[PDB]
């Protein structure tokens, strides 16, 4: 807590959920679950649900917290602990290669405070022409959200509308334990035959077969679809800059 | 369970260009015993090995971005993943793991779930090598690999690995003519009535069109996808059934 982490504290990114929490929690029990990271930011506890959230002062604290408490009992049950989902960000596409982190973050801080942007890389470091925006509330993630979808909201020169939509957030961190699978009925039936390569000849090679040949004709009817809107997409550039006389001088 | 596993393994650039092995080991020892450790002197970074994943998330928390001998440390996780799909709901971390085992030791292996804990069908699969995942997904595209009694072919793909976490910082951005020429605009709402505003207005309607005909491709062979169980069983006979 000396020197400050960053530009941002106590962010979203620093919040974290905390599952399984004894009926008779109290808030001054939960915060001393915490007391080693520091002074403790917003907290919030479901007491009747048995959750809580605490947003601590930098990630790497949130980091360590979620390490040293997760699975660690508190009156006879197991904490469940967890980075929250950020309830206040947003994707971005249709990005310029140009746009760094920054000038994404710069951009949207017009809507209202903002906690981070971050454009997504490929494993050379190159943009993917997607990013990123957490914003300090709803609201401002509303607003960059409306706006950006009513108007045309421009980062470069090269005239790219930023695109903006909801951040599709999946658990690929615990995902469908084996516990959950178990309590299906045709889970049974389905284990009855173990993983396995089929057999030339037998139904299931054939059923998969074709299948396989269907998904391959989809891959190549979605990549066409791609192709035909790319070429529509720079028919339209040029017939707007001609429209407009791009390139040349005219008083109307 | 398993302990200094790939996802135990922690890359830290910007060294000290006089690192030494044992002076990097004490900078790690707060954290147990060290597994394997290499030294890239060349380029000023190093890896270790840690007995857990949680230790490894600790040291990357308190060690990144501190001072070492006069530059700030990067500590990141060490960087042979196959993207899997067409999944049953039924296939679990626990299936997927055991099944893909055969092509090669498994990192991890996660079933893709939404906030209901419903599965996606899709699925990771992380090898300890590149050459693991290459045989797993070889045989996987060759063959028709099954994981449950109804026949469902796994679709494996390779997964590329995408950083949103340093992203594309400022500093990073190479200064070209290309970055000049984009920078020299800056962030706005076009006007109505402009170029850049009717053009890219009348983009966002060719895009939302693109999405649409995306769509109707998926569903339109979804359609082709569900009548083939009821074909194939009408139409399935054996090698011997019709000889003369
Ligand atoms: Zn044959």
């Amino acid at each position: 807590l000396l020197r400050r982490p960053g530009e941002k504290t106590y962010t979203q990114r620093c919040r974290l959920f905390v599952g399984n929490l004894p009926a008779d929690i109290t808030e001054d029990e939960f915060k001393r679950l915490f007391a080693k990271y520091g002074e403790p930011g917003e907290v919030f506890i479901n007491k009747g649900k048995g959750f809580g959230f605490i947003k601590l002062e930098s990630r790497a604290l949130a980091e360590i917290a979620k390490a040293e408490l997760d699975d660690t009992p508190m009156r006879g049950r197991q904490l469940r602990v967890r980075f929250a989902t950020h309830a206040a960000a947003l994707s971005v596409r249709n990005l310029s290669p140009y746009v760094s982190n920054e000038l994404l973050e710069e951009a949207f801080s017009q809507f209202g405070p903002i906690e981070r942007a971050v454009v997504i890389v490929d494993d050379r470091g190159r943009s993917t022409g997607k990013g990123i925006v957490e914003f300090a509330s709803k609201p401002a993630a509303r607003k960059a959200f409306e706006r950006c979808s009513e108007g045309v909201f421009l980062l470069t020169t090269t005239p790219r509308p930023v695109i903006v939509e909801p951040l599709e957030q999946l658990d690929d961190e615990d995902g469908l334990p084996e516990k959950l699978a178990q309590k299906n009925p045709m889970y049974q039936k389905e284990r009855e035959t173990p993983p396995r390569f089929a057999q030339h000849g037998t139904f299931e090679y054939e059923y998969s077969q074709r299948w396989k040949s269907l998904d391959e004709m989809e891959k190549q009817q979605r990549e066409q679809v791609e192709k035909n809107m790319k070429d529509a997409k720079d028919k339209l550039e040029s017939e707007m800059e001609d429209a407009y006389h791009e390139h040349q001088a005219n008083l109307l």
